[PDB]
């Protein structure tokens, strides 16, 4: 592209988390690759490749490999919903991850840290460039958006017992979801900068499915709006 | 004749199996993609792509995505070793999985069965021809083995109480390991037939007096030999 324009891959697990970004994409074109639809186009000064990956670690990690190998993405961003687990964090609030960790990985029998996949770091560090820009977006909005740790696992967290297990393991976790550390692990192995941004759909309580169904449209929308302000502020 | 020469991706976890397969490839070429090493060449009537397996769900999902998109694999074979969890299996027996399931996935709040990923079946199905052909190789070579279920999660499960929990949840499980169902979920998403096979490194009672890393030296060679027979018996 011109100057420092980037090709940015953006992954949302579900339709509600990608619809608004698609409504913003200029010069859009669909592509079918490994049975998923990728949408190329422009936003602000950058080129995006959007995809609805499907939920969880395997689906999201496949889309990072194809975004980098096939679409030549230079950065990877995940957006969508999450369950709020920290104190002082409500439904509709935004968390931008500065680090990702798995809460459901136990290879401690091979002498790894709890949460650490073999052959990987325990924490995946979001790009510090992107964190600083998103930190300034949240600041300018002047509400309750936070930057901190998001934890991932292949489970939808719904109950105090699994909140307590996660916070015992990682006391500073803000929110939980099913793709952020998977996308971070994949983009880290590919050598490309990444970040995760989420808006809270629920508080991961025993009946969190009912709350998620109420708020998933809003959570997808809110995460996407913050992401677009970041893209407007990412220079070239 | 039918589909002709099949491009087959082989994800081999045992380094002595991968070295023996590579030693048999015609026109062997080395390739780096997303920082990982793949070998392409021919064996018998087929073109192969060989790669060392990574560990866990995310590295498995990237490997299948790259084998299919970059190298145009039309089928995925994943081999390795794992301890038995069913009582009747002996050290060195070969489990040919016909189904894979996750033991560590909980989206039950939404009404899914335990183990079932959102948007997926609870069990993934290995290709029925590949399962029959492998079972026949074992029979022809008078090598003991069994067809059945393998359960996967992003943990190494060392505690027997946790093993018994997985057996309570999935009654017919023969063995538990860290990549098979992610290979299955990724290859199925891609629309490619696949199969997962494991040599049993230990019995359910832990009778082995050789370690896993020692077991896989000679087992990797045995598994390479069985695989090359399977590839000779895969029709064009
Ligand atoms: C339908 S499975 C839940 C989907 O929404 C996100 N998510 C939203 N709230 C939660 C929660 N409480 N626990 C886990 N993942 C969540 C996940 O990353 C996944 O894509």
């Amino acid at each position: 592209g011109a100057m420092g324009s980037m090709k940015i891959g953006i992954i949302a697990a579900m339709e509600e988390e990608l619809s608004l970004l698609l409504a913003n994409l200029l010069d859009a074109q669909e592509h079918q690759v490994l049975s998923k639809t990728y949408y190329t186009g422009r936003f602000g000064k950058h080129e995006l490749i959007l995809v609805q990956s499907g939920v969880g670690k395997v689906m999201s990690a496949m889309t990072v490999a194809i975004l980098v190998e096939h679409f030549k993405a230079q950065a990877i961003i995940n957006t969508g919903s999450a369950g709020a687990v920290a104190s002082h964090l409500a439904i509709g609030d935004v968390v931008v991850a500065d680090r990702l960790v798995y809460h459901d990985v136990d290879a401690t029998a091979f002498g790894y840290a709890y949460g650490q996949m073999a052959g990987q770091p325990l924490y995946y560090d979001c790009d510090p460039q992107f964190v600083a820009i998103f930190k300034q977006v949240l600041k300018h909005e002047k509400t309750n958006g936070q930057v901190g740790l998001i934890a991932t696992g292949d489970s939808f967290v719904a109950g105090q017992d699994k909140i307590d297990q996660i916070k015992t393991a990682f006391s500073n976790v803000l929110a939980v979801e099913m793709e952020g550390a998977a996308i971070a692990q994949a983009a880290h192995t590919a050598g490309k900068p990444f970040i995760v941004v989420r808006a809270m759909s629920d508080t991961a309580a025993h009946d969190a499915n009912i709350t998620f169904d109420q708020f998933i449209i809003e959570a997808g929308k809110r995460s996407a709006q913050i992401l677009m302000t970041f893209l407007e502020n990412l220079p070239v």
